[PDB]
């Protein structure tokens, strides 16, 4: 497609130095250019044919078509003996629920901010361009050798661009078209279902905070039923915790979507008016 | 594609008798089937290249997929010389707006009542099947030989299905999932993006009443203008239509998309409470 290499061996120009994980799409490796020494992560993807190619595409698009500090880059994608390969910016650190697990320990509240601030930033970009993330949690969240954070896996990500294109085209006179549709909110321009990723960002400022997210500790068939009885989850040892913290997860932890905050709105809030990433390098130091 | 036939000419399978009409995308045909008689409306639209496809592919599948009595349906699709040939049941008595324009008269209310009670059973059945028609009005509703109507001209409508599927396929323990998408009230399963359709019904019913739309005396330049800060349109002369007429109107034309009715609630309207096309068939006879 646009972004995918077709015919070339992306061994004759990325060599595999070692794994970095393992998920349901495969093994993740750690890469480097053989020109350049750039560095990257490796998703091999077996697909059984080439219509497979299509499941991948949107992710492939999205990572091409970002371009913001906070999230991470696309490096090169191939199509070769029946694998889609796509390269990533590397991460030195890994990601978040990683290093928690080294260290057998939550991240403290000023580390909670800066990550928290960082994703804002990135989520707020994507939701400006019409990205839902829709995977939002600290396995997603990597952080870089310099102490910042880069969001990652697009895998179930929605781009709603080319359906919001096709939306407002229209030709002739409409007579006929509803008031929301010519006001232009109709729900790929409203905040509803991106503030899906609101409620993540919530969960994962919990899970930071508590090394593992809410209901980690029930029967996996509970958790959604959990979800839709409870009201929302509160941080379990609420003293160590600020108000601002409190705050914060408050307004993207509500069940009533439309009271729920957009990203726009949490940014002015003072939980993330921070400007130094130094928590975060203390933290990954530790970890190196 | 699934429905699109290649490599054959389409004129060694449909004779064309004449023209039925011209529009943007082309003139349409009425085909005669050289083997078994059966009549069609063929459009053939030019495409410039293979890629173009792809824009009228949503349509095909609808019209391929859709089962009902009031949606016409796909005898045949064809690629062929670069034009893409699509062949619909044929409606021997046209649309809706072209008896009104040769008769020189709007319908009466029973038979308003019997196109509405169709037109709103098609709505009904593309609703409960994740389809948002996009372009209703009486250009697009069609009468046939025995006085019912089909509903055609998905040209700009959208199909949910591959999306909402893709939308609940998730693996792994949800612990960061919205409430929302828990619950399956994402935009994708909650009535608000259907009820468009719900407005240009309303809009399509005083289209029938007065020969023209709501606004068609303005400059086309001022009409999303006007829509958007008017209250909703009513009937120009309200003597001379029934209170049931009225107050179906005011279901469907109603800004406040919560308040606005869905078709299912519609059909339980005392409006829609008919069962006999005779007014449609006294109708279409004089026009005959
Ligand atoms: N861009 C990027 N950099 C890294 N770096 C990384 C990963 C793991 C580790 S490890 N094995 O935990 O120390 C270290 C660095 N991983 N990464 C990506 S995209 N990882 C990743 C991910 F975070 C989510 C889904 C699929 C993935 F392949
Ligand atoms: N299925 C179908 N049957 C017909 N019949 C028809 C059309 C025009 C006329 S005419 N020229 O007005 O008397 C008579 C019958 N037209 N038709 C379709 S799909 N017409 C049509 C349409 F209604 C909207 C957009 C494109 C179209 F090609």
């Amino acid at each position: 497609y646009e972004h995918v290499t077709r015919d070339l061996n992306p061994e004759d120009f990325w060599e595999i130095i070692g794994e970095l994980g393992d998920g349901a799409f495969g093994k993740v490796y750690k890469a480097q250019n053989k020109e350049t020494s750039v560095l990257a992560a490796a998703k091999v993807i077996d697909t059984k044919s080439e219509e497979e190619l299509e499941d991948y595409m949107v992710e492939i698009d999205i990572l091409a078509s970002c371009d913001h500090p906070n999230i991470v880059k696309l490096l090169d994608a191939f199509y070769y003996e029946n694998n889609l390969w796509i390269l990533i910016e590397f991460c030195a650190g890994g990601a978040v629920d990683a290093v928690m697990l080294e260290l057998e320990r939550p991240l403290t509240e000023s580390q909670i901010q800066v990550v928290c601030k960082q994703t804002l930033d990135a989520l707020n970009y994507l939701h400006d361009n019409k990205i839902i993330h829709r995977d939002l949690k600290a396995g997603n969240i990597l952080f870089t050798l310099d102490g910042d954070i880069k969001l990652a896996d697009f895998g179930v990500s929605a781009k709603n661009t080319r359906t919001i294109q096709r939306r407002d085209s229209f030709i002739g006179t409409p007579y006929w078209m509803a008031p929301e549709v010519v006001m232009c909110e109709t729900s790929k321009d409203r905040p509803y279902d991106y503030k899906a990723d609101v409620w993540s960002l919530g969960i994962t400022l919990i899970e930071m905070a508590e090394i593992e997210p809410p209901h980690h500790e029930l029967n996996p068939m509970r958790v959604l039923l959990k979800i839709a009885k409870s009201e929302p989850p509160t941080l379990a040892q609420p003293s160590r915790w600020s108000s601002n913290f409190k705050d914060f997860l408050k307004k993207c932890l509500e069940k009533n979507v439309d009271a729920r905050w957009t990203t726009s709105q949490l940014l002015q809030h003072p939980f993330v008016t921070v400007d130094s990433n130094k928590p975060i390098r203390e933290l990954i130091a530790e970890a190196k």
